[PDB]
């Protein structure tokens, strides 16, 4: 079995994707449509890549593709959902979830929610929704290799945003990550 690893090069996760005896390839860069790093690959695997998959692929890798998105589906897909989460007073928490064409919009395999408390700042909150959805992946991975359990259609709904809305908020932030989320909550109604 061959695995491509879209983002950052992690070892953990290299070797616990190796130990299934799949042969692991890692790339964080585009990724050109036709490119042969995607020759002879079974599934792909995306953890905070940060490029947009092209279509084609998406389509040539359906039920082939999964990624880890640190949000509570369907809300706050796309950019910053932990800061997002706590500036719309969203639902917290982790998905891993089949690729669609668009943007985190395709099947929800499993989630799950994550609380915060008082004096929780957002690297707090963000620390604590990776350690969840990597040990969530380790739990699920073993059955989503073998085709063994699939998605459930993600509902409409929710919110997504960009990179750039949270421009007109960045002076709430007065400590960067150190930031207490409980000055946040809301302020984006």
């Amino acid at each position: 079995g061959k695995i491509l690893l879209l983002g950052p090069e992690r070892k953990w996760l290299r070797d616990f994707l190796e130990s299934f005896e799949d042969e692991v390839t890692q790339y964080q860069d585009k990724l050109d449509k036709k490119s042969a790093i995607l020759n002879n690959v079974d599934f792909i695997i995306s953890y905070g890549y940060r490029y947009i998959i092209h279509p084609d692929i998406v389509e040539r890798f359906k039920q082939r593709a999964i990624n880890l998105h640190i949000s509570y589906l369907p809300w706050n897909k796309g950019a910053d959902p932990n800061l997002w989460s706590f500036l719309e007073d969203s639902p917290k928490g982790v998905t891993i979830h089949y690729i669609d064409s668009g943007l985190d919009t395709g099947e929800i395999i499993v989630q799950r929610e994550v609380t915060y408390y008082e004096n929780d700042t957002l690297r707090t909150t963000y620390e604590r929704l990776t350690q969840t959805i990597e040990k969530l992946f380790m739990e699920y991975w073993p059955l989503i290799r073998l085709g063994k359990i699939r998605g459930i259609p993600q509902p409409k709904g929710g919110s997504y945003h960009k990179l750039k809305d949270k421009e007109k908020y960045l002076y709430l932030l007065t400590d960067g990550w150190d930031t207490p989320v409980q000055k946040l909550i809301g302020k984006a109604q």
